[PDB]
Order: structure tokens, then C-alpha cells, then sequence
């Protein structure tokens, strides 16, 4: 359910709070944040190396919060 | 750019992560990574499309990482 983790991850990369304010399960990287191609880039390298989280935006359209929220949740991690 | 967004865009055109671990300034696209002709063309439209970066990567013989990063 929570997209909190994301929040501030995206907050970590750069993202500006007033971007943020009405994040929701639903919302989506790229048609909703209208995060740019160096952004989108931050994130992918981010939610690998953080995460283990391994997501393609040059091969996949876009992603909601709640996509990348699970996958957060569920990747295998040492630690 | 650094090495490591170099190392994402080549993720996102399919190099494998196992062939990129270790990769630094010095490493070759061609000669250590063994790109194709068809992911150097790739790695082309990737940069143009998601960037506006136009770059000719048949300029050269090869590139380094560093060359790539100073290309673009």
C-alpha cells in the first residue's frame, strides 16, 4: 500500500517537494512526475544500487509508484 | 557523466550486468565490453532519443569509457 520509501527516494535523487505533494499508488514516473531522462536515469542506477530493484525506462513506457514501491518490498537483499 | 550512468544506459540497451562489473574510465566499449554493431547503434539512438545527444560512435575505432563521457 505505502509509496512512502519512494517518496523519499525520489526526494533523495533530486526530485522537488512540490512535485511530490499529490503522490499516490497510482501515479506514474513519467506521464504524472514528468521526471526527465536524467531523473529517470538517477532512479534506475539508485533503485539497483539501494534496492536491488531492476528497472528498464529506456525499454518500458512507465511505471507507477506502487510497481516500484512492491518491487522495493519484495527484492532480495543482504541485509 | 559519470561511470556509472555509462553503466545504466548500457543496462538499458541490454549489456549484460555480469560483462559490466569492474568497468572504469579505461574500459573499452569495443575491445573489453564487445559491443555489436548492433548495440553500438543502439547505444546511438539511446542517446539521441532519451538524451538529444547526437554522437557518431563509428568515428573512432573504439572508446573508452572517459571518450564516451566527453563525447557526450
Amino acid at each position: 500500500v505505502s509509496v512512502d520509501v519512494l517518496k523519499q527516494l525520489l526526494l533523495d535523487i533530486g526530485i522537488a517537494e512540490q512535485t511530490l505533494t499529490e503522490i499516490e499508488p497510482g501515479t506514474r514516473l513519467r506521464a504524472d512526475l514528468g521526471l526527465s531522462s536524467v531523473e529517470t536515469t538517477d532512479l534506475e542506477i539508485q533503485l539497483r544500487e539501494r534496492f536491488g530493484v531492476r528497472i528498464n525506462l529506456w525499454d518500458k513506457a512507465d511505471y507507477t509508484m506502487e510497481q516500484l514501491a512492491v518491487g522495493i518490498r519484495e527484492m532480495p537483499r543482504l541485509e
